């Protein structure tokens, strides 16, 4: 069996939804049209409920029929392990209920994997669909016992080294280790019966659930990392006109989690919300093309849509499907097919995509989210999600300048190199940093790194103890000390001395006293920011939330201008970007075998002319779904259009 | 039925209608206050009261019953020739405003048995007793599945009912065990109360007042209730039950609430047991003090819809805690508010026109707006309990209510019926119309009935997600569309849009407001209708002698969300059989915030007209026969030919000569 | 020294002591506190930070703080605060169990025996922020105490006349349980220390006043405290009226205190980051406003929470008057100007007495209890919890914008036993519950010359939620009239009087009446909406529409001000300094010290205002002004956010 690699040819595919009641004729209609739509791959939920007989023995007939029809039309299968559960459980249970239930799951895996491993068209086991839940069942006897056990193996003091009170976040650290444990245990159960096939898993709702996910530990037992990125469930932090930015960030976040492993998007929205979804929609054809290009330009090795055909009963009946109710192509499948086709006509290019790293990394950490949950309310600086919305705003501001940026958990960043010249780290409202990471940040800047920090970055440590109160742990690196935070309106202006910038800011104004660092003053004569030279590199610190400020004002233009002014000149010379900020336009570049490309998407209401500067060579338009044209390096791109430029 | 009836009134479809009010009896009241109430009730041309027979105010420490407090009230009613609707109301907490809806326990069921034995044995002996109300406001949004009696009755119910997790074809299903149990449990307890009363009194009418009917209709099997009731009641409180409407459309609300009870009643007569008589202070969801104009509107709408009475809550007020000095028609000196003076003008009109008011029959246009329990049950499962709109609880009722409103503003009667209350057994349905507006659940059995109805000449109008699911929440739209035969077409996609969008038709530049979802179809036998974008959005199928119009976008919820039913009125009129518009009086065109409904009495035709607009309106009435003569008008309306000039808030009855 | 109504007032602040802090940091705090003209601190005596594994007490951490306070001549309010979870910010309000009650006995014995020995100890705070909306009826100690309470109290389900009743067992138990536990704490302290003042700080008083029997508390306290935090307690007001809020909060505690002196134990000293319901950072201008409003209302001190901040979790680096380098914020520099003014005017500031206009705005527990039962717990407005307090607070605001003092009292804190009430005024604004006993006291008050103003649903119910309006109006005698109807209307409507003199905003309900002895007042629509009754030497004005809630909802108190002034005895307007007319967002309140009269004026508007002060005697001289106010004759020109003290010569 073919193992996936960073050189595999990317695929477009879709969920094939198998339940009892379906006829051989309907199932074949689906696989035939899937193959005709230039799709290579399906995913199939291996429902234990539809394989278990009254007596307890397994009947594989319903799924044999589907696997055999996939094989006939040369379609390879991602098979999701999905034990018996309530019919009304849409997404599946995330952990065993009990020791008795764990044994039902052991028996389920033995039966399913032993049988279905024999099909030559099996491409992967999905160990579990959508691992992680906001609310873990601490009520249930299995989780209660595993948390009790976990606490006895971990010693915690109620005070720190200096004698101050601390929080230890026993619950949050247990939850990380419990996810690590059960996914590793599922991988091991599969490996008892099949060592030949790729192990995959699709983390979801990542801008809220990232605090459950230790992606570096997962790399030890996975072959590839998946994701669900549903416009209707996961992008609540954005308007629809910025789902481009949402999909870009979601992709960057999984890519970072994947590390040395290849990644793909296991779940994209293929169809209409009727009664389902939190932010319901029907993706436009234009949106299908945007989502596929953003994923592939971000190194994705596939895009699987949920779903090809629809469920028939209760939750989500006749929703999410790419085919209409006569089993023919919606404009969404016609659009997905144009991308399948582009791939088979440009195999060498699409098989070898590497993101063009600007060298900008936007870092988030679990501990900032844990501390925020303890200090806060659901809306905003004083609510759950500011610690993610803040980095997402820098991310958006850089997208509207046409620059790539990574989006990583801080443990996924490599702090071991000897040189970080022309590398940039943005810590936007990462309210919790400990001594160990401050040393890594000290090392990074010393060796040439640029560090940009805003909002309440470093206010607390990993124990929710504030060094701002006891003795500021970042005084050395920042070359300055915080004085006050004063709360203001939801939205206020930081007006810099000599009219250099008027910056939107959210909720709190910070004042500092500089020691080694160069002060920056506002028109009111207060010190609001500084630049510290620290070894070969530099630090820009502005302890007002200017990122949440741009988000709340719905204008990222001033955050874009400031951030560009702080970037090493090498980033702007070597990477294609926009001559200035463009509201609701995105660009992201990539390489394949030494050739550079640029993805451009216009999400504005009007035709835009973007001046692309930096990079090398003449823009040739390789892909454009609404007849964009270029004069020199000025691209004229229509609303909702996706453009790939090949630089010659 | 006549030896068993003896001297007691059997109410009938020929009974003389009454106006009446709740007389609120609690300890502390004096003989002088109680008499003041009954005296003024009689002087206000009211013939009837209702009295909550509080077990709490009759039970003694020892357990024996003391009837003194209620004897005093019944005797004073009899003195002023006032007949009593007596509500069975066992002992409960003082703070329990509406009363418990089911027994708590087997022990509690026996307290209720003993309560009924004592109260009915005693009070059946008064000659002025007109009716037993078996229970006040049967049904609750939230049933007590916690309590041991309900838990045991649901357990028992499930053991007597076998359900498969799959249908005939092999597909997964929901069975709605909870919802079907709740129907059968209401049927059971009301029937059991009726049987307890019948052990001791076979002479008097059994009555019950279902409430909040636009939300609670999925608890109510009215056809089964007919087996043990003599009349069907209702509560229709402007402050509790009309949340789906603004105040200026409480006319439409009261009209639909009346049509809904009338349909439930079938061969039984009905009356409105509970109307709002007075002011909300701290109580009510949408608080108000009814205007005099509103009291007259509500009474005429009910009588014109075959009601045999209107009982106001309340004549006098409660004195302590919940609703103290609220709801009363008398002021705090025990004299007439403008609300009682208004109610009295209607009592008087009745006693001066007895033959006419005793024989009212609604003039059926032949238009029937049908709802079903199962559409409400499936909606509750799909929306998972959101509360605002297509994607929330109540779209399945608001959609039919929009058609109903649009027909009211055209001056046409329409029935409002649960699908099981419609008669599908006739051989001819020429010039009959069925509207299925967003009835999202239809099974095979009912599709056959609809096929039969259209075949034999019926017109079927369907919009929104009608027929998307079956009674098991399985969607035939996905597996094989069960309505393909009747509609002569198949659905293609639903695409969600804004809260409010426009359906722009290919021809005549013509525009429908629509809510939430755009539906597209492929026609086989039916004639397609296309939009400007070249997609098929509606069709007309000729099926036997009758026709089907299908438009799977919600155009009814579309009119409701846009607060304009003018285009829904014009479209619906254009689909109607010509016979309906020739034989029934209606408006020459749509009139915003005006309502008309016609009725007959012994071969003479009448029309009720109410202006809820801000300005004097001149309505041209066409259809029917003869000269409009103004029989009733509370603000000096005049008519030149068939053009009525009617003032804001005015109620007019026209007699056709 | 024991506190008295002649004690010199102090400015002070919480000193927050927890493990981890160094001797050098603690000293920096006390040194700067002394340099900021502050004489006093409060210290939470955390049981958690004194208990050893073995169970014995180690006093080291607090010895260090007490000794450093003594070095800088700073006296200590010591809050009893037994062992509790680190995450419990405000502390438990009652013992969890009989076993827990014994841990608290042992805690008090150890802490009081030890710390009573320091010469700089000024007071024991028996418990921080007594009172909780929701009591732990779950927990075995409270369950047993409520069971016991019910067995000692017999209630009938009916009244004397035979009518059903509510008895409010829960609400009356809660009063008696607060009385009991605070008295029990006072007695435990007195086993070991009879030499030091006992203090307690009630909080969120506009919501929690129904938990507080202040007259009973006087029996065992030496002084009454209060928390009045802008970020937690002033939800019924916008920020531009926190002046009015602090004024009413002060009047409410002063009234509770009676013959006892009072002080504000907890004021907001600093910034909300993640904490607070209505978050802010007090301006320097706001610090000065709050201190002057409290002292002008007889406060003997203002203690800010906090001098220095907590370091971990809840409120870490929040609330502090010092910045993160341990130097003065503009808030501490402002507080210091007031400490300094005191030490330079000791005779004046030591003897402040409020100048009683004679206007008393009365609220009662029972109106709040009945409202909670009738609204069934809606939270927005006449049909929601808080109307019974918002209504009196609106009269209070309207009188503030006229420059008149008013008392704000629970009805049991008003003295009904005098023989003369000439030129005294009582306002009952939407006090929906009055019993026969209090109606007799009101009858007596008016007979003997009192003016009674009543609006909204005053007297609609009795203390058992029985409505005499329905059964036989208990206020017919005093009002000389009977209610006819209440009709619900819009949120906001206009009562337009027959005479073209008053158009009054009104909320929710229109009341109509029939007059017998009283003189009717008609509206343009011909309905009787109000009356004046002459009753003995005094008068009653009744208008049963809510005109106070009406002003609040319309954000205009100008018409309520003009009407109320027109009803006042001439003597109040001649003897008390007030404004020539209503001024939106300006407040004045006068006070005396040893026969000299003063006036506090605060401008909360966006612009310079010129207020004509009339009434009183003599020449306005500016004694205090933080933004160069001037007066020409009796016309004060006062800048936005400015606080002015006038000395009348
Ligand atoms: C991902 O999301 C889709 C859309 O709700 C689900 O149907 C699948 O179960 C999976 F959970
Ligand atoms: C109908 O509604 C009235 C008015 O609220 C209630 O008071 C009665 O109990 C009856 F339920
Ligand atoms: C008064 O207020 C402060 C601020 O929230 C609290 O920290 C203290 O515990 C006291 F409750
Ligand atoms: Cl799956
Ligand atoms: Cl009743
Ligand atoms: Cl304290």
């Amino acid at each position: 069996a073919e193992r996936i690699s960073k050189q595999s040819t990317p695929f477009v595919g879709a969920q094939i939804f198998i339940e009892p009641g379906q006829t051989q004729e309907q199932i074949e209609q689906w696989f035939k049209l899937l193959a005709e739509s230039n799709m290579t791959t399906c995913r199939i939920r291996m429902f234990g409920k539809y394989m278990k007989t009254p007596s307890g023995t397994y009947d594989f007939t319903l799924f044999d029929r589907a696997f055999k029809l996939a094989d006939k039309y040369h379609i390879k299968v991602y098979a999701t392990l999905f034990p018996d559960t309530e019919f009304t459980d849409v997404g599946g249970f995330k952990f065993p209920h009990s020791r008795e239930h764990q044994k039902e799951v052991e028996d389920y895996i033995k039966n399913v994997v032993s049988h279905f491993s024999q099909y030559k068209n099996l491409a992967a086991w999905v160990l579990i669909n959508e691992p992680g839940t906001p609310n873990l069942p601490f009520n249930e006897p299995f989780t209660k016992e595993r948390f009790s056990d976990w606490k006895k193996e971990h010693n915690f003091s109620e005070y720190n080294e200096k004698g101050y009170p601390v929080l230890n976040f026993e619950k949050e650290n247990f939850i990380i280790d419990y996810h690590n444990w059960y996914l590793n245990w599922l991988a091991n159960q599969v490996r008892l019966y099949d060592k030949q096939h790729d192990l995959h898993v699709n983390p979801h709702n990542v801008f809220k659930l990232s605090g459950l996910y230790d992606f570096p530990t997962w790399r030890t037992f996975l072959n590839s990392l998946g994701g669900s990125a549903h416009a209707s469930w996961h992008f609540g932090y954005f308007p629809r006109k910025a789902y481009t930015v949402a999909m870009s960030a979601n992709a960057e976040l999984i890519r970072s989690g994947a590390g040395e492993l290849p990644w793909l998007m296991t779940e994209l929205q293929g169809g209409n919300n009727l009664y389902s979804g939190a932010n319901p929609l029907c993706p436009t054809a234009e949106e299908i093309i945007q989502w596929l290009w953003i994923n592939f330009a971000t190194e994705a090795k596939g895009g699987i849509f949920w779903s090809f055909n629809a469920r028939s009963t209760a939750a989500e009946a006749g929703e999410w499907a790419m085919i209409n109710f006569k089993n023919k192509s919606s404009d969404r499948l016609i659009a997905a097919a144009t991308i399948g086709k582009f791939i088979t006509e440009n195999v060498k290019m699409m098989s070898n995509i590497k993101t063009l790293n600007s060298g900008i990394s936007i870092l988030y950490n679990h501990e900032s989210m844990w501390v925020e949950a303890a200090q806060t309310k659901l809306n905003n600086g004083r609510s759950i999600g500011a610690v993610m919305c803040s980095p997402l705003s820098y991310f958006e501001a850089l997208s509207e300048t046409g620059l790539q940026a990574n989006f990583k958990e801080i443990k996924e960043f490599d702090f071991s190199l000897n040189d970080y010249t022309d590398q940039v780290i943005i810590l936007s409202h990462q309210i919790a940093l400990d001594n160990k990471v401050i040393k890594q940040l000290e090392s990074f800047v010393e060796k040439g790194g640029t560090l940009i920090a805003d909002g309440l970055t470093g206010y607390y440590d990993y124990q929710a103890h504030s060094t701002v109160v006891s003795g500021f742990a970042l005084e050395n690196l920042f070359g300055s000390y915080p004085i006050e935070y004063k709360i203001k309106e939801n939205l206020f202006s930081l007006d810099f001395e000599k009219d250099n910038y008027k910056l939107p800011a959210h909720l709190w104004k910070g004042t500092i006293e500089t020691s080694k660092a160069t002060p920056i003053m506002d028109k009111e004569g207060e010190c609001i920011a500084c630049i510290n030279q620290y070894g070969k590199g530099k630090v820009f610190w502005i302890p007002s939330p200017i990122a949440l400020g741009a988000r709340e004002s719905k204008d990222f233009s001033e955050l874009s201008k400031l951030t560009v002014s702080l970037l090493p000149n090498k980033i702007l010379n070597d990477n294609p970007h926009f001559d200035k900020h463009y509201k609701d336009v995105m660009m992201k570049s990539f390489k394949s075998n030494g050739t550079m490309y640029s993805l451009i998407i216009n999400k504005s209401a009007s035709v835009q002319t973007v001046d692309i500067v930096g990079g090398k060579g003449k823009a040739f338009i390789l892909f454009a779904n609404k007849n964009a044209h270029s004069t020199a390096n000025k691209l004229t791109i229509s609303p909702e259009e996706t453009v790939i430029i090949k630089w010659k």
